[PDB]
């Protein structure tokens, strides 16, 4: 299996040392996916925002570990549902090539428990994206069923073909919290992009 | 309390019947709505518009290696506009709602034409998306996820848990089949739509 390589893909970038403790500011060598403006460029922990967060022993929102090392990276949208999608976006530096299929793979998380007395049960739904430019090449709308405390992995594959029009533009990644219910916040860990002959 | 069919009017794009092989119209199935967000289709088509439709995929066929998933025909999205333009396909409102501790099951067949039109090459694929609906809402959606050679049909498949707490109960289900014009040849088909209900 050959990787093409994604910045902070674990989102492992900031270490955060206090267990549950979570940044509320975009991750280094992410953007953030904001279509519906939903998110503000100024974050505090109430508005809707975006960063990574610390899942270790005594967590009280996962019935396991992070997927991968120590952090995994969370959207929370404060809007009722129906207000729009914002998530997390990385473009690459490799681009989209004829003949050859790509797999995209991320764990989605359900957070559970209760944060300053607000339940976290209940779930927005994600969407995992596959890009060429700004188009979506291929992509997992909620298709997984997850349940609070637990992730999934999602997986997303394409193959592009001679005929593609969207060959040598650069490809991207987005993970998306769609705010089609509550609690309205899910976690993200591990993206894997890897690539293979057709 | 067991695995139901929730019924769908022409779900194999069976009405209307045609006689002849290769033969389609290209108005509306009966049953169905033209999904046209983008204002693509006109509400008058002809065979080089814009259009939707269904065809008779039987011995003869000059389009796929296989005949119709299910019975004589299937449905079609055709998109003259370039890509990158925007999307259109079928939609069907149902009778049933979301219910909770249920879990939904949506499969349909998807067919990539090969072959030759009016000397105009069938080669390509514009791909597609498949979406299942309470209300407005799309819950769950297959976008483009099988890869589909010319000349063959693969199933696709949408499934989708309502809990308790899902803020879309009682609303009506839906089904959306669409053509995401991201590819030439920019026309594809559908057939054999199936919607399962059971408990969760
Ligand atoms: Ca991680
Ligand atoms: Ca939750
Ligand atoms: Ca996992
Ligand atoms: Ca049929
Ligand atoms: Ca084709």
């Amino acid at each position: 299996v050959v990787s093409i390589p994604i910045n902070n893909a674990g989102f492992e970038d900031p270490f955060i040392e206090v267990v549950d403790d979570y940044t509320v500011d975009t991750p280094p060598g992410w953007t953030t996916y904001n279509p519906n403006n939903l998110v503000p460029e100024k974050r505090t922990t109430w508005t809707s925002n975006n960063g990574v967060g610390y899942v270790g022993p005594g967590t009280q929102f996962y019935n396991q570990l992070a997927p991968e090392g120590r952090n995994i990276g969370y959207i929370y949208l404060a809007q009722k549902p129906g207000s729009g999608v914002a998530g997390f976006e990385q473009i690459l530096d490799a681009t989209l090539e004829p003949d050859t299929k790509y797999t995209l793979k991320v764990d989605v998380g359900n957070s559970g428990g209760e944060f300053q007395k607000i339940s976290l049960a209940g779930f927005p739904g994600y969407r995992v994206e596959l890009l060429a430019g700004d188009t979506v090449l291929a992509a997992d709308h909620n298709n997984l069923y997850i349940k609070d405390g637990e992730f999934k992995t999602s997986t997303v594959t394409f193959t592009a073909t001679p005929d593609n029009p969207y060959l040598d533009q650069k490809l991207g990644i987005r993970l998306i919290n769609l705010l089609q219910g509550t609690f309205s916040g899910l976690d993200f860990d591990n993206v894997r992009l890897t690539v293979e002959p057709a």
